[PDB]
């Protein structure tokens, strides 16, 4: 049996399930899914269900999928219902801190302010900024509705124990938890901003829109954003303390069956869901109202495969949570860097010593694992190809510093190597031939070269437009894998155990069996010469290859600075906001120390950790985002790039900010 065991938490629930089920073995063939209800007392012995083997997928609300994640059940999110339409899907709301223009604080002085709440207990209202706020809050934090009304100076709480702590029902008396009282709900809490009665109200971001349909209106409101800066009512997105997801359907981390569970589901929405006028309708039920969906969905949405729940849920969301969950507080802390490899891991063990607990030392087994450990503060910084970068900014992560080369650096070269005795090759025309990347998705491998090459033949299937080559990180399948090196699994993955993998490796490819490679400029004085010793590069002599430059001519190698396809933004170390400052400090406080003269720039592999030449790190000034480091062409190219490249984390964190 492709059987999925749904778990109903009521007995109106289960009878939906039941019809759901009936219904079901109508519209799909017996070798397709089918569906059988398991009955539970609460969402939370269906969690354990699930996680017992004994069932197999339920729907919850955000507060809950952070309950399922948690050991023993390690649950994660599969499927998605949406709200809206087909055609814009809205799949989470925001939280969020609205503001009266020029009332002059922000996110970090709203001690001793007025304060709206939607309601106690409710999401973003309550459990999300007070939260958020925990630590902030003056001890003892038990009982939290004492310390809460300790720390506005009054508010409006609806729900709140106003006998017992009045400053919370000074501005709806009584605290009144009913539309009886004019501050409650979306609406209410914003009422009690518009009206004066308080600074700050805690509501959701489509709330100021359903109240004030005038842009002149809204104008006179803002956003307190976390970072303690303020931003407009329309810029949520980048301007909230917490983006939630609506309904997520859950399922077992290993052993799923996800593939089963959005097989089901994606069927029962074809024949039973939106507007398909059967007499079982998925998203509705005489017997009740939010039976296993909720009425007002429209569909759903597989979640992508790379999501876990920290990252579903997200930074935000998670830490205010957690802080309710746990209730624990601290009294600028050890930056937990990031390593790939064992060399990496090493270097940094060591690093970790040398700095007295300043670094400690966290490691995974990609690049993507990495960037989303700091996405969910399992690790603090890493340093990053321009490509990562993207990547990383994409996922919400900042750059904070550059890596320097020279002695606030235009950036390194990238440039298009060829054999010079084959002097047919030229910029203007490569189609048909063979080509060697240093990896998907890089700087100097891919996105500029292909970036360009995009714009002369207008998409980018370039497996088509080459014969074959080398570009690590491709579907192994393809005829960009066709030149690599690897065996077995290691074919094309985008790692040392692919020998074309990397600058140095695009390189080799060329050597051996390309025609042209796109690397940096100083891949090949590096690897000639004899300073690079291996059988395959030892040989090698520089005046044997030349440089394609972007009119049409070649040149020699060294006579790089007029013939590069473009200037390259330089590795940089990526963090999230909430640790700029001290990643920016601890880090100028280590350079210091061990940059150039333990050594931190040098490395006893090559290139760990940081580039080996890496003089120091630098300030970016303005340039703290990605677009505003990578700059504009560079993420206009990459953006047209995106419609043929994966990346699963990419999938993910544009899964929730697309
Ligand atoms: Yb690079």
């Amino acid at each position: 049996d492709k059987t999925v065991r749904w778990c109903a938490v009521s007995e109106h629930e289960a009878t939906k399930c039941q019809s759901f089920r009936d219904h079901m073995k109508s519209v799909i063939p017996s070798d397709g899914p089918s569906v059988a209800c398991v009955k539970k007392a609460s969402y939370l012995d269906c969690i354990r269900a699930i996680a017992a083997n004994e069932a197999d997928a339920v729907t919850l609300d955000a507060g809950l999928v952070y309950d399922a994640y948690l050991a023993p059940n390690n649950l994660k999110p599969v499927v998605a219902e949406f709200y809206g339409s087909k055609e814009d899907p809205q799949t989470f709301y925001y939280a969020v801190a609205v503001v009266k223009k020029d009332s002059g604080f922000q996110m970090n002085q709203l001690r001793g302010k007025k304060s709206c709440h939607t309601g106690l207990g409710r999401s973003a209202g309550w459990n999300i900024p007070i939260g958020l706020l925990y630590c902030d809050l003056p001890e003892p934090r038990k009982p939290l509705e004492k310390a809460v009304a300790n720390f506005f100076s009054g508010s409006c709480a609806p729900c709140a124990d106003g006998t017992d702590f009045p400053q919370l029902c000074q501005l709806c008396p009584g605290c009144g938890c009913s539309t009886l009282n004019q501050y409650f709900g979306y609406s209410g809490a914003f009422k009690c901003l518009k009206d004066g009665a308080g600074d700050v109200a805690f509501v959701k971001h489509s709330t100021i829109f359903e109240n004030l349909a005038n842009k002149a209106d809204r104008d006179q409101y803002e956003l307190l954003c976390l970072d303690n800066t303020r931003k407009p009512v329309d810029e949520y997105k980048d301007c909230h303390l917490a983006q939630v997801p609506s309904h997520t359907v859950v399922a077992r981390s290993m052993g799923g069956k996800e593939d089963l569970i959005w097989e089901l589901l994606n069927q029962a929405q074809e024949h039973f869901g939106k507007d398909k006028s059967k007499e079982f309708q998925l998203f509705s039920s005489p017997h009740g109202k939010d039976l296993l969906f909720k009425d007002s969905a429209h569909g759903f949405l597989k979640v992508p495969p790379r999501m876990d729940a920290k990252m579903y849920l997200g930074y935000e969301y998670v830490t205010a949570i957690r802080n309710l969950r746990e209730g624990t507080c601290p009294e600028c802390k050890p930056v937990k860097w990031c390593a790939l490899s064992h060399h990496e891991r090493l270097k940094c063990d060591e690093w970790s010593v040398n700095s007295v607990g300043k670094i400690e030392c966290v490691s995974a087994e990609t690049t993507e694992d990495c960037i989303a450990k700091i996405m969910n503060g399992e690790a603090d910084a890493m340093s990053l190809d321009g490509g990562f970068v993207y990547i990383a900014g994409k996922c919400g992560l900042v750059p904070v510093l550059a890596e320097n080369y020279n002695k606030p650096e235009a950036g390194y070269f990238a440039v298009a190597v060829v054999k010079k005795s084959a002097s047919d090759l030229t910029w203007d025309n490569l189609k048909g031939k063979k080509s060697c990347h240093t990896a998907v998705g890089r700087t100097a491998g891919w996105n500029i070269p292909m970036g360009l090459l995009y714009n002369k033949i207008n998409h980018c299937r370039f497996d088509e437009f080459f014969s074959e080559g080398c570009a690590p990180g491709s579907k192994k399948d393809s005829s960009l894998c066709k030149l690599c090196m690897g065996s077995g699994l290691n074919l094309c993955e985008p790692n040392n155990k692919e020998g074309y993998y990397g600058y140095t490796g695009a390189f080799r490819c060329l050597v051996e069996k390309g025609d042209v490679a796109f690397v940096k400029h100083q891949t090949v004085p590096q690897n000639t010469g004899g300073k690079n010793p291996d059988p395959w590069a030892k040989n090698l002599n520089e005046k044997d290859y030349e440089l394609l430059c972007l009119d049409g001519t070649r040149k020699p190698v060294e006579e790089y600075a007029n013939c590069h396809l473009a200037r390259a933004p330089n590795h940089a170390v990526v963090t999230r906001k909430d640790k700029e400052a001290c990643v920016h400090k601890i880090l100028r406080q280590q350079q210091h120390l061990f940059g150039s003269n333990f050594c931190l720039f040098r490395s006893e592999t090559k290139d760990l950790l940081f580039r080996d030449d890496t003089v120091c790190l630098a300030k970016l000034h303005d340039r703290n985002t990605y677009e505003k480091y990578l700059g504009e062409e560079y993420v206009k190219a990459v953006g047209n790039l995106r419609k043929c490249s994966t990346s699963s984390l990419l999938e993910a964190c544009t899964f929730r900010r697309p």
